[PDB]
């Protein structure tokens, strides 16, 4: 029998994506956010709904670019904080000791230390509030990809957003192949 | 140290949802979608990214209405037959065994058999193209409820898509806390 929990943003799973970026300064920052995914594959793109009242959001507006970086659960903590905490007048690299790498592609700093990293173009601000950023590169730490070149996500170890009971998950084993199974 | 994989639609998680609709004629139907998530708190509202040539677009445009059935493990084969095989002369709930059950607040089917069935309402067509819901109402399987009644992860058991290698993992062990973990 299912029971109803009402209107709730409610779903599984959610991502922890750190958004980086610099200011007019040049001072990086991250955020973290979960209201986020991949909306396109021409060009590549993802969606991520940045409310305005945060620090990232007026970043985003004058620079047009911004990272996201995928914590392994080692950084779970320091996500959190980038959550919690602004940017405003805070430098949350210096904070978190975490490395704010400049991007290769794009004018904004991804988190060194973490296993993942896009980098993004600014191409679409829709105003329900989100920033669509065109992909121009995903790095991977050599140490989590397979013999194809494509990533291994139990290495990686990202993290997962539980909403509402708020909770962080790794991810676990391997089910099944996509595009194959339901055959 | 990173190597780069060039512009891919490469994140993690991303999830697997089953977007449920009714066609014309009252035919229930179900798709996979993992260009989606959570885009805003007021109204709570999930995005999912629909290309025109599914069947699941033009029920979505003609009703307003639709479900997300998120898959237990045990679901997996039948969620990737939903998103590779289309509902456009074929009843995939026949085919796969499963129940469409009518929502209780919108004009679309759920699975049954899922854990988890999320109801919306169509708001906003935006158009990149997007289809934004309105979350009218998310349902879980009692026996996912923790005391406090909201849901247990591992016991909705939720898959999670990994694209480009096109595999399928679920979810692994409790972290941490969100909102405390890093203070
Ligand atoms: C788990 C989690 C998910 C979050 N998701 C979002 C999100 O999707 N969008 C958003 O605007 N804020 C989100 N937040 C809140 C911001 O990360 C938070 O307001 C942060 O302090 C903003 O930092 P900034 O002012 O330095 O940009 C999230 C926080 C946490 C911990
Ligand atoms: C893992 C996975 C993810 C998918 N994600 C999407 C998506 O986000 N959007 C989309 O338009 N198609 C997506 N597809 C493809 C559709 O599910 C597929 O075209 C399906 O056959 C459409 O069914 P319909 O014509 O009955 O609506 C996905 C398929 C799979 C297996
Ligand atoms: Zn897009
Ligand atoms: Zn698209
Ligand atoms: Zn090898
Ligand atoms: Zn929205
Ligand atoms: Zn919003
Ligand atoms: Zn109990």
């Amino acid at each position: 029998m299912k029971k109803s929990l009402g209107a709730r943003t409610l779903a599984y799973p959610t991502p922890l994506f750190l958004v980086g970026t610099y200011d007019r300064d040049s001072r990086p920052n991250i955020m973290a956010a979960a209201w986020a995914g991949i909306c396109c594959s021409q060009p590549p793109s993802i969606a991520v709904s940045l409310r305005k009242a945060t620090y990232t959001y007026r970043s985003i507006t004058e620079r047009g670019a911004f990272t996201i970086s995928i914590p392994s659960r080692a950084y779970v903590r320091h996500a959190d904080y980038a959550g919690i905490y602004s940017g405003e007048n805070e430098d949350k690299f210096a904070s978190l000791g975490l490395t704010p790498v400049p991007g290769e592609h794009v004018d904004a700093p991804y988190v060194g230390e973490f296993p993942m990293a896009i980098e993004l173009k600014l191409i679409h601000q829709i105003e329900h509030t989100q920033f669509i950023g065109e992909i121009m590169d995903v790095k991977v730490d050599e140490s989590c990809l397979r013999d194809d070149g494509l990533p291994d996500i139990n290495k990686v170890d990202p993290v997962i957003f539980a909403p509402v009971s708020r909770e962080y998950y790794a991810v676990g084993e391997f089910l099944a192949k996509a595009f194959s199974a339901g055959k």
